[PDB]
């Protein structure tokens, strides 16, 4: 064992209220790497995943450290912090958004794992090493890294599942990670929006449920656009660093919000009214970006 593992396994995990992971406005700027690992343990714990699937504490701790280690720190935005924030928004949407009651335990377990793993080994939007070595090539690589870690010795947090549970969970994880491809979201959101605008959305149908899981993953993947203005400004700076280094930014932000985010969080609010803080935060950021664009 390394020094990081023994220090994390021996630490006391604060409650979800103390860690503020239940709030949609949560931010990680003030947290250290160890602190995000403890927040991740609390997410598994408070979703009853450690109990319902007999996860050993040292296995979950090693799995979290494996996931974090397989994100690249040199990447300005697509790193562990982005994955950690995607999972936190998933936790908040399940808890504060009351989506947890609409899903099964296996679905929740898969969503949390997928949210943390959905961008593993990302190299930046401008690096083509993965693609050089139908166009969901990056997301297939991310799931491949996720499956590799889940099968590594000491990291098998799904060992407590039966083959039927294990294969069902693996299938949901794969679909959830593949759903984080924006091309897939654009191709499929039309059916989701058409169902919602006719009061025809029903979660009991297996096809609509899998579509809801895909939209939920995108909503968490993009959730930085919903954060309080000081936080959203900071993350937008990280994104601009990845897009460029590795004056039209305000107008591009408004276009991104209009074309992608606004309708998604509106539809999510229709499924669960308690997810309104995400839609509200997205509207407030459109205000601040539009005012900067008019300047
Ligand atoms: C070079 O500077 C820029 C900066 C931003 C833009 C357009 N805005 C975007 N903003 C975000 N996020 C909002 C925070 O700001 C982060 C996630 O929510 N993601 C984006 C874009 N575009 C994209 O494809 N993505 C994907 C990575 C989803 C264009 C040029
Ligand atoms: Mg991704
Ligand atoms: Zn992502």
């Amino acid at each position: 064992e390394t020094r990081e593992l023994q220090s994390l396994a021996a630490a006391v995990v604060p409650s979800a209220q103390t860690l503020k992971i239940t709030d949609f406005s949560f931010s990680d700027f003030e947290l250290s790497d160890l602190e995000t690992a403890l927040c991740t343990i609390r997410m598994f714990t408070d979703l009853n995943l450690v109990q319902n699937f007999q996860m050993k504490h040292e296995v979950l701790c090693r799995w979290i450290l494996s996931v974090k280690k397989n994100y690249r720190k040199n990447v300005a935005y697509h790193n562990w912090r982005h994955a950690f924030n995607t999972a936190q928004c998933m936790f908040a949407a399940l808890k504060a958004g009351k989506i947890q009651n609409k899903l099964t335990d296996l679905e929740i377990l898969a969503l949390l794992i997928a949210a943390l793993s959905h961008d593993l080994d990302h190299r930046g939007v401008n690096n083509s090493y993965i693609q050089r070595s139908c166009h969901s090539i990056m997301e297939h690589h991310h799931f491949d890294q996720c499956l590799m870690i889940l099968n590594s010795p000491g990291n098998q947090i799904l060992s407590g599942l039966s083959i039927e549970e294990y294969k069902t969970t693996l299938k949901i994880i794969k679909q959830a990670i593949l759903a984080t491809d924006l091309a897939l979201y654009i191709k499929r959101r039309g059916e989701f929006f058409e169902l919602i605008r006719k009061n025809q959305f029903n979660l009991e149908d297996p096809h609509q449920k899998e579509l809801f899981l895909a939209m939920l993953m995108t909503a968490c993947d993009l959730s930085a656009i919903t954060k309080p203005w000081p936080i959203q400004q900071r993350i937008a700076e990280l994104v601009a660093t990845e897009f460029f280094d590795q004056n039209k930014i305000p107008s591009m932000q408004v276009g991104f919000i209009d074309a992608i985010c606004l309708q998604l969080y509106e539809a999510l609010t229709h499924v669960s009214e308690d997810c309104f803080p995400l839609l509200d935060g997205c509207r407030k950021n459109r205000q601040k970006w539009q005012a900067l664009a008019e300047q």
